[PDB]
């Protein structure tokens, strides 16, 4: 039988799926470890692979990229899980190696990848304390180019007064995303900065594992894929609405919490942010 984690019910997918919008025809790049297409759960468009020894996205040694993927868009059938935007169009830009690192140079080139191939939407659930010119450019140039970009806030938790918010997400183009449970409370290692916008749910997040598993991952690399796929359902809804628009719908309709500085804008609701 097929199981919806709370963490969909909890931003209100289930309201527009049941409404008729999932999703269709909008292109979700997951910039991470691959996506195991051989998931019975998953259905995997096409992709690219950034890593140099790793040539095949298509194989996740790692399993945080299949894990992510199926929290954007695990099928609605009669197994195992349910994605927030589960008639997405899903694309696997592997940029990390089986160990969970990468190079800078892959993740850039795996958003100039996405650029060039039209992703509506893009996924980074991961970060670094530091940032450069190129990678700044890159979600630039995706932001001016009309893609919605979405990162993983970090799992830096406090640092006395000071932002933790990792990069990507610390840029402004970016939409950056800490992690809140089933109450609504902060994670405790949830990154906090002026820079967070929005929260999702990021903790036991159940969701697809390699060779059809099912299993739960904590962090806000969990919470991410929620927005990601929150962004493709109002895009199936109003598809002409800019990037910009998306954005602001998401941002101007969530559940307040508590101070901007740890819970951004607050938790997204998807119903709220479609009108
Ligand atoms: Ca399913
Ligand atoms: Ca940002």
């Amino acid at each position: 039988a097929q199981s919806v984690p709370y963490g969909v019910s909890q931003i209100k997918a289930p309201a527009l799926h049941s409404q008729g919008y999932c999703g269709s025809n909008v292109k979700v790049a997951v910039i991470d470890s691959g996506i195991d297409s051989s998931h019975p759960d998953l259905k995997v468009a096409g992709g690219a692979s950034m890593v140099p020894s790793e040539t095949n996205p298509f194989q996740d040694n790692n399993s945080h990229g299949t894990h992510v993927a199926g929290t954007v868009a695990a099928l609605n059938n009669s197994i195992g899980v349910l994605g927030v935007a589960p008639c997405a169009s899903l694309y696997a830009v592997k940029v990390l190696g089986a160990d969970g690192s990468g190079q800078y140079s892959w993740i850039i080139n795996g958003i100039e990848w996405a650029i060039a191939n039209n992703m509506d939407v893009i996924n980074m659930s991961l970060g670094g304390p530091s940032g450069s010119a190129a990678l700044k450019a890159a979600v630039d140039k995706a932001v001016a180019s009309g893609v919605v970009v979405v990162a993983a806030a970090g799992n830096e938790g406090t640092s006395g007064s000071s932002s933790t918010v990792g990069y990507p997400a610390k840029y402004p183009s970016v939409i950056a995303v800490g992690a809140v449970d089933s109450s609504n409370q902060r994670a405790s290692f949830s990154s906090v900065g002026p820079e967070l916008d929005v929260m999702a749910p990021g903790v036991s997040i159940q969701s697809t594992l390699p060779g059809n598993k099912y299993g739960a991952y904590s962090g806000t690399s969990m919470a991410s894929p929620h927005v990601a796929g929150a962004a493709a359902l109002i895009l199936s809804k109003h598809p002409n609405w800019t990037n910009t628009q998306v954005r602001s719908s998401l941002e101007n309709t969530t559940t307040k919490l508590g101070d901007s500085f740890y819970y951004g804008k607050g938790l997204i609701n998807v119903q709220a942010a479609a009108q």
